[PDB]
């Protein structure tokens, strides 16, 4: 066994995750980022409260039990706040470390090597380790919970894997945490997976044997992976086997979400081009270009390859614009025009491929929510394949 790490603000994404979960029939984990979710709001205006609720209304909604759901944290730290000065950098990610516990929040990662300006960029481990131990003994006394550490062509040196446990440990006695370390369950590493635009780097099991073995001398830990996004269930396989065996998955889950959504608006613009002012795609392109700032530092080059890339691109940047009110409510419009219609197969055939199996054998319904959650559920299901 592993885990799979959902990591998706997406309402339609966290319901998909559950429902496999259901199958599966084990717990389902999922996470909220520092900077997504935190006493001040976040970027989406909600506080680690607002997000435990958010999460519950939707196993409401399917029969789900609270129960079996599990509230990750992710890169928990000074990152929200960076541009200021580290005591008050570090206060803030103190307020914010207590709301997630005192929410229900059981994984926490706290990631504190980044600089607050100004100091370099990565902060030397000891500095590092020291605000990581902080956080865990704020962690504590506002209450359980498990800790993750550790931050991310790179792989990572083996050695370097030891000595952040070695130090962090080192920090988390002198600091009196150290009952909160003992529950620290895991580390962030580069394993060797990346993924661009437009094409995915794929798990050398070679490459990473020397990282992998060092998990003999961590004991009662794994490793946790980032950006295991797109890679194909084989890899998935071997990278649980090998010990990275929390699995953190986002921007695939909605980058195939889109896909769908994208599918559905051509099979809505051809059954019913005359019910709709503009296109599902028309609008999302629109918002996009009307506020960059989201996709700004991603997309690089010629207007028509930052085009292309604002729809095709991997790095999957219009997630953050699922919420902007112009583009939730073509959405509704879409899913709303498509609404009790039966879609014809060979519709699916075409436009929605990767569900057409599934429709053949009874499995999906041939209807637009479904279609939906089912192309969700194929990446989901390879996670849940590898665990």
């Amino acid at each position: 066994r592993g885990i799979p790490s959902i990591c998706s603000a997406h309402p339609l994404v966290i319901e998909a995750a559950m429902l496999r979960a259901h199958r599966e029939k084990a717990p389902v984990l999922i996470e909220a980022t520092c900077n997504q979710v935190n006493q001040d709001g976040g970027y989406t205006g909600m506080t680690p409260e607002d997000f435990t609720r958010f999460v519950g209304a939707i196993a409401d909604r399917i029969e789900f039990p609270r129960e079996k759901i599990l509230l990750g944290g992710d890169h928990l730290g000074p990152n929200p706040w960076k541009h200021l000065p580290a005591d008050e950098a570090m206060a803030k990610a103190e307020a914010m470390i207590t709301a997630y516990a005192k929410a229900g929040f059981t994984k926490l990662h706290l990631d504190t090597s980044m600089g607050c300006a100004g100091e370099p960029t990565a902060l030397p481990d000891a500095t590092t380790a020291a605000r990581a131990a902080r956080l865990a003994a704020v962690a504590e006394d506002a209450v359980l919970p498990v800790y993750i550490i550790g931050t991310e062509l790179e792989v990572t040196a083996p050695e370097a894997a030891i000595e952040t446990v070695r130090v962090h440990r080192a920090a988390f006695e002198e600091a009196g945490a150290a009952g909160a370390f003992s529950r620290v369950v895991g580390a962030v590493v580069q394993p060797g997976v990346e993924f661009g635009n437009e094409n995915v780097i794929a798990y050398d099991r070679a490459r990473a044997e020397k990282l992998s073995a060092t998990l003999g001398q961590l004991h009662g830990m794994v490793f946790e992976a980032h950006s295991t996004d797109y890679q194909t269930p084989d890899a998935l396989r071997e990278l649980v086997a090998d010990g990275f065996a929390i699995l953190k998955v986002g921007p695939g889950l909605t980058f195939a979400l889109r896909e769908a959504l994208y599918g559905l608006d051509q099979i809505a613009a051809f059954l019913f081009p005359a019910a709709r002012e503009r296109t599902l795609a028309e609008v999302t392109e629109a918002v996009m270009r009307e506020e960059p700032a989201n996709w700004a530092k991603y997309y690089h080059g010629s207007a028509e390859e930052q085009r292309l890339q604002r729809h095709f691109s991997y790095s999957d940047r219009i997630r953050y614009y699922w919420p902007h009110p112009k583009a939730a409510a073509a959405v509704d419009e879409l899913m709303s025009l498509l609404d009790g219609v039966a879609i014809p197969e060979t519709l699916i055939s075409q436009f929605l491929a990767g569900s057409y199996a599934r429709v053949r054998n009874g499995e999906v319904a041939p209807q637009a929510k479904p279609l939906a959650l089912a192309a969700v559920d194929a990446v989901l299901q390879d996670y849940f394949a590898a665990c």
